[PDB]
């Protein structure tokens, strides 16, 4: 029992983290086979970041202009390609620790683990969700760019995020490993700002189910609601709409707890309308939306 | 910016996790050099756990009665010793992935990362604190016993916890790697119950400093307090006493923020007396006490 925001074990990603230096700019890179993927703005200074012409900075960059360090070992950059906002640095050595991996583009509301790295060295791992506004609420200091987000399925590391930018609001924006930013964000400073975020309703419901599974049941009311009526309430509290797909995804948790999703929705509706009156759920005084139904299932089962 | 409950990268611990089976009981073991450390109750059935005579179950256990699997590879148990509540299984192969490591006994209030494992396979990593009552609020399902807690300092893994028991209250108890339980807990079911827990004040203050560093400053009041007066308030809210040692430990955060510890204490006092009035701090509607001053410093700096 117990329910924690759990990240994936990071070892298989730790073994892929390298440091990429281009001039004075040092960020992290992901070394998979003989390619290191890193944010293209490694070629930028902080001053370049206002409105950088990347293929201009890059076209005046050579392969030798990219310095990749893995641990205490330098990899020669023997090719450089820009794919969207990621630099693919072909290196002279394939990473022996390249796990089985996939590059995936996650959907808003999905969660992944971030291995925060500085200078190619892993500092910490934490779980987070792709917000509906395509930001992530991470913990990224200067030099964490290129830190990646991932999910692990058995033996396969699905890299879904590479950290590129802290927006002026202090949330974080990045790309998939094909260098396509999540959301309307760009690797330049600009009036670029995060759009309004919303609460991931299906995750809140999953976490309420997690709460029930862990015995924190006080918020369970005696009512049910329709999906439409719940969504009217959801909307008022800046919660994403709950779709029938979400309802179906929550099916296993409903089955485990016996609580029909629409009944849980009624409970959530009441939590939204009435608040938590100083109570907590799973040690939180807020409704948590960074656990997907699958996270809840995994954590409540022994998924390794 | 951003501040997350971050765990240590788990790779160096993942490489030490093995499965230890004794009969039908399978739990996790820590494989360091040629020893696998695991909870002695691997020799227990669930029925044995009410009041197990361990050196009785063990004395009728042979070296061959212990089955250790590392990945898909069996290690022969060529010796077995019980040290307090841990079984040290001498195995025929030293773990090639044994990191530099130390066994440390942490103090209540200190935090560590847990790599939750089932059947020797890492499932997730999360950070937690040794509560003042020597429990941990983890996420442990059956079969997670032997999962370890650790901190990483540079290259050294300090193992400080091995998971042994879920208490009937749903919190978790365990030992250091010498098998000495944290707290008055025993590896037997009994009226054994967690003593009253308290909030780790110095960690709350550290997290308030983290909040200030991250720009969440609304709770900063204009007052100061004495340590004694703060402690009177702390006491009323089941907060641990703040010692001058704590104050001194918070010095670096005070220096960084300019907020004298006793001024922060005044702010915390007001938070305790008045609540948060629906506001959050670092996205939490409760005061968080699972970040030590060192965690805050590490996370707010780039410590890898
Ligand atoms: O086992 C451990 O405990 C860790 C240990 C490890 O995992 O080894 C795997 C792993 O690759 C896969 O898992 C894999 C990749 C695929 O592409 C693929 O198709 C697969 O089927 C598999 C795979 C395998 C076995 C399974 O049972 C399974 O389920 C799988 O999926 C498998 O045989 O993989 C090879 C092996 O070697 C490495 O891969 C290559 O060498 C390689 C990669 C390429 O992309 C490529 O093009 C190429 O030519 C070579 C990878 O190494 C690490 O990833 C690693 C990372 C760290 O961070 C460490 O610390 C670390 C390691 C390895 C070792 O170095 C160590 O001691 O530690
Ligand atoms: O480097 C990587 O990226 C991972 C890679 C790795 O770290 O190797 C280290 C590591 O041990 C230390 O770090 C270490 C231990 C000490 O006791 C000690 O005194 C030390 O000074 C050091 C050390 C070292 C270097 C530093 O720069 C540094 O700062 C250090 O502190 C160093 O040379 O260590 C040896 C090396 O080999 C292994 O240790 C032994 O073989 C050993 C252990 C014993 O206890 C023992 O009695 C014995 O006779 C042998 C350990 O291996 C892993 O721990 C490991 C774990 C995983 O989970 C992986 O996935 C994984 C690995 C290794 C590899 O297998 C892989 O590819 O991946």
């Amino acid at each position: 029992s117990g329910f924690r925001k759990m990240a994936f074990p990071s070892g298989k990603v730790e073994g892929c983290m390298v440091q990429v230096t281009c001039g004075t700019t040092t960020l992290n890179g992901l070394w998979l086979d003989d390619v290191v993927y890193c944010p293209r703005h490694v070629i930028c200074t902080s001053e370049d970041m206002l409105n950088p012409n990347y293929e201009d900075l890059l076209i005046r960059k050579s392969n030798h202009n990219f310095l990749v360090q893995a641990g205490n070992v330098q990899l020669r950059v023997i090719g450089h390609s820009m794919q969207n906002c990621v630099l693919k640095l072909k290196v002279d050595t394939a990473n022996p620790k390249t796990p089985k991996y996939k590059f995936v583009r996650i959907q808003p509301g999905q969660t992944f683990s971030v291995l925060a790295c500085y200078n190619g060295s892993p500092s910490g791992v934490y779980q987070c969700a792709m917000r509906p506004n395509f930001t992530i609420k991470g913990s990224f200091l200067n030099g964490s760019c290129g830190s990646v987000g991932f999910n692990i399925d058995y033996d396969c590391v699905s890299f879904c995020y590479m950290h590129h930018m802290e927006l002026p609001t202090g949330v974080h924006a990045g790309t998939d490993l094909e260098g396509n930013f999540y959301g309307p964000f760009v690797d330049r400073q600009t009036a670029q700002a995060a759009g309004t975020d919303t609460t991931i309703t299906v995750n809140v419901l999953a976490w309420l189910y997690a709460a029930v599974i862990n015995g924190d049941r006080w918020f369970l009311n005696r009512f049910t609601t329709t999906l439409n009526d719940f969504n009217l309430v959801a909307m008022k509290y800046n919660y994403e709409p709950l779709t029938q797909d979400h309802v179906d995804i929550l099916g296993p948790l409903s089955a485990q707890t016996g609580i029909a999703v629409l009944d849980m929705c009624a409970s959530l509706k009441e939590l939204l309308q009435n608040g938590m009156n100083g109570r907590t759920i799973l040690g939180s005084a807020l409704l948590e939306d960074e656990f997907t139904p699958f996270d809840v299932v995994r954590q409540c089962s022994g998924v390794t």
